[PDB]
Order: structure tokens, then sequence, then C-alpha cells
DNA sequence: GACATGATGCCT
DNA sequence: GGCAATCATGTCA
């Protein structure tokens, strides 16, 4: 029924791929021509299906009944999910051969800060296959499933993760210290301690985010770029960028991607999905 | 089974 | 730089 518009060019096939990978099962649903997923703004709740359409350049937002009543809000939150104010005109402009290869490269957003949260948190350490079996299981046992459309289930509200045993998460896979930090980040979001949106200092945000338990430089950093759309960090301490940048330690990576200012967010997708990247030699 | 390795948090 | 950490995989006695 809504129709926002993009900049071409723009990789849907990357994108939904990105998505697909990481998909909560019974939470999202990932195709190669449509996503949709549970949605709850608030005390409404419902199906939220994006089908992009490259040919006139939109992006078709369906809203089942329930969400009908917030429908701006829905729109607002996949455009931030599908980075839908990107310039790439720009950020290719800037990066200069490291964005060749990837020009409709775009910031996989989110739908909501404290699920980002939870699933940075759950990111840590294992493999993208893992983290996602962690954070389906979390949902399925913290989760609410909608009414109207029963195969789906809510993503897991702060409340009911904060009043969460921390036995009963570990038990599902997890360390207890993992356990712990979404118990707090739940709790943080129940009061506001969870800058829902980015900050206007987002490094003084991240020092912050950072004094939280089980929350360090990665996810922070990690948080920042997927949970406020933050442009310009870096993930150093990162086990694939560690790898890109053989030999050279987190603080050296740090310097070398300030050449990248202010679209290090951008830099670290493109580093991400190139196989044989490597510095150049200086 | 005792290790050790693959895929962040936090202390000295 | 080291200790703690979970599940999955691969050695080795
Ligand atoms: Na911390």
């Amino acid at each position: 029924m809504y129709t926002l518009n993009w900049q071409p060019p723009y990789d849907w096939s990357w994108m939904l791929g990105f998505l697909a990978a990481r998909a909560v099962s019974s939470v999202e649903t990932v195709a190669d021509s449509y996503y949709a997923r549970s949605l709850a703004v608030g005390e409404y709740r419902g199906v939220v299906t994006a089908i992009p359409d490259i040919a006139r350049h939109t992006l078709h937002i369906n809203l089942s009944a329930g969400l009908e009543p917030v429908a701006a809000e829905c729109l607002a939150k996949m455009s931030r999910l599908f980075d839908l104010q990107c310039n790439p005109q720009i950020v290719n402009g800037a990066l200069g051969r490291l964005g060749a290869a990837r020009p409709g490269l775009r910031l996989p957003g989110c739908v909501d800060a404290f699920e980002q949260g939870v699933r940075a948190i759950l990111g840590q350490l294992v493999s993208v296959a893992m983290a996602a079996k962690l954070t389906a299981r979390v949902a399925q046992l913290y989760g609410e499933r909608l009414d109207d459309f029963p195969e789906y289930i809510c993503f897991p509200t702060p409340q009911r993760l904060a009043a969460a045993d921390p036995q009963a998460l570990k038990a599902l896979g997890m360390p207890l210290k993992r356990a712990e930090a979404l118990i707090h980040l739940a709790n943080a979001a129940l009061e506001g301690t969870l800058p829902m949106t980015i900050p206007g200092d987002v490094e003084q945000a991240m020092k912050t985010l950072q004094t939280f338990p089980g929350i360090g430089r990665w996810t922070a950093n990690y948080f920042a770029l997927r949970g406020w759309q933050a442009k310009d960090v870096f993930l150093p301490d990162d086990y694939l960028i560690k790898q890109r940048f053989p030999g050279m330690t987190p603080a050296q990576i740090r310097r070398y991607a300030e050449r990248w200012k202010p679209w290090r967010s951008y830099a670290l997708l493109h580093i991400w999905y190139t196989e044989g990247w490597q510095p150049d030699e200086a």
C-alpha cells in the first residue's frame, strides 16, 4: 500500500542475502523478491512485507490490519532497515576502488534498537549460523505469536527479557555472562538508558554503552552501526577484519581506517565482502 | 575423555 | 598477553 523511493544503484540481492543469513525462524521470512517479518509498534502488532521494485526504484510496503494505525512509524522502520536515505554517488565518490565492485551496497539497519542489541550480544564469538540459532531459541522461548498470523512470532520484548532467569537463557547454549548481558540490556531499554536512535555524540554514546556488563568495544561499535545506522564506525576487533588486516593490530587497523572518514561504516561493509582484500602496502 | 582450535569480554 | 567462554570438529592415547 505504501511506496518509498531509493536512489539507484541498490543491490537488493546482497541486502536480502545479508538479511537471509541472519534471519530468525518464525520472526522474519526472506525471499529473493521480498522481505517480511512480524512487527510491534507499541501495543500494535502485525506483519510487514517489503517488496522492492528495481524498475521504478520503489519499495512497496504492505501492512497487516493491526499495524495500520501506526503506518508511518512502520515505514520509518523499513527505511532505516533498508537504508533508503543513502546517496551512492557520494559514498562511492569517497571510497574509490574499495566500492567499485559493489556500488549498490547499503548499510543493513534494524527495525528496533533493543532487538539489534540482543542480536549484537548473541553475535559475539560464534559464527553467523550459531548466533542465528541462539537468537531463534531466545525468540521461541520469550516471544509472543501473532494472533492473526500464527506462523509468525514477535521478537522478545524488553520487559520479558528483563524478567528472564539467567540460567534459563544459559541453558539455551550461551555463556552466563552473555545471558546476564541481555537481561541488563533489557533493563536499560525499560528505563530508557539504551539510546533507541543515533545520538549527537556517537563516540561518547558508545563509550557509555561500553560500561554495561557483557558489552565491549566490538559490540558497542557493531550496535552503533546496525542499531543507530551510524555511518562512521569501524570494527577493528572483528574476527574477519583481523583476517583482512594480516598481521596488523587493532590499533593499527584503526589509524588505517581513518582514511575512510566519514564513511568508515560503509568501508567495513565493502571490506567484509571483498574475499581477497588486503591493505595497500604503505 | 583429555586437549586444542574455529568462530568477544575483561583484567594485569 | 592471558583467562573465561559455548557448541562443533578434529587429533590422539
Ligand atoms: Na563493559
